[PDB]
């Protein structure tokens, strides 16, 4: 029930201000509750259109601890999109991946692991929102309704969230090692 | 991407010994972590067979918090064996719910809130082991290899894990609001 994959960490990022949009790092250090010093440390936050079985603005845990996107996938939404490029920061991802293609349909449950021994538990499908496709939109102000182009066409290809599941130091180009759950 | 079902907590149960069997009990605290004083409560465990990416006793996070059976996989799992009966106790249970059929095919993600606002988040499918199956066998003398017709006949019905998203008191005969992802 679990199928081993190689793949790589082209780029590992943190957002340190309230910005979502993050900026490249060559290291990152992952804990239990994230990255420290970035935006979605911690062991809780506070509960939005993501999850709306809460009020919103309600304390609960954390989940949403670290956000990965492959570049193929991103190469992906660009093309659906009709722009040049599309960036991982832009999206507000910690960790671009390269080989992995099909990164967005990783199970819960599969387990990504670094050289270093940190461990990332896997946590789903990040669902696209508004918010990154106005910040695209930004880039290519000259292209209409892009924003909400980005909505519909980075669905099933906006990558995933995971829990930090072992604490640990993580390296630009760094190879992985996926545990993809069956 | 989500659908509201209502069922019932039947029985909530603690372990508050060395031993994974639970006992009674006609409140319980959840907290992040899982229910204080209960074996498994705690931000980390101690990797075992459960997550064979890891070498046993390795510290990682915790996604087994709290764990979750319904009474009517319990009545298909004694049925399948040829036995009167098997109690969430024997199983380590926290939870035994009635009245949602197929409850170990609840998908990572979903949520089930109860009262008072007490919140678990799936994590997915109960792997079955030997050692509910040995305590099994020893409250059926009688009966022939038990252990082993346990992991058998109990896989796909064995119940969930999950991890607690938002801390609360829960109290048996409680109804809870399920929010089944997809
Ligand atoms: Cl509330
Ligand atoms: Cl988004
Ligand atoms: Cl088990």
């Amino acid at each position: 029930m679990w199928k081993r994959m190689t793949a790589k960490a082209e780029g590992l990022y943190i957002a340190d201000t309230k910005s979502f949009v993050t900026k490249q790092m060559d290291k990152l250090d992952f804990d239990y509750g994230g990255i420290p010093g970035d935006l979605h440390f911690g062991l809780t936050k506070k509960a939005g259109a993501r999850e709306p079985m809460f009020s919103r603005g309600t304390e609960i845990f954390n989940r949403r601890q670290i956000s990965i996107v492959s570049i193929e996938e991103c190469n992906e939404i660009a093309l659906k999109m009709g722009v040049p490029r599309i960036l991982p920061e832009w999206l507000g991802a910690n960790v671009a991946v390269s080989g992995m293609p099909d990164l967005t349909s990783l199970k819960e449950g599969s387990r990504i692991i670094f050289p270093s021994g940190a461990a990332l538990l896997c946590e789903g499908e990040n669902d696209p929102c508004i918010q990154p496709g106005e910040v695209i939109q930004s880039y290519y102000p000259d292209q209409p309704k892009l924003a909400s182009a980005f909505v519909r066409h980075a669905l099933g290809i906006r990558g995933i969230v995971c829990i930090v599941e072992r604490p640990g130091a993580v390296y630009t180009g760094d190879e992985i090692e996926v545990h993809s759950y069956q």
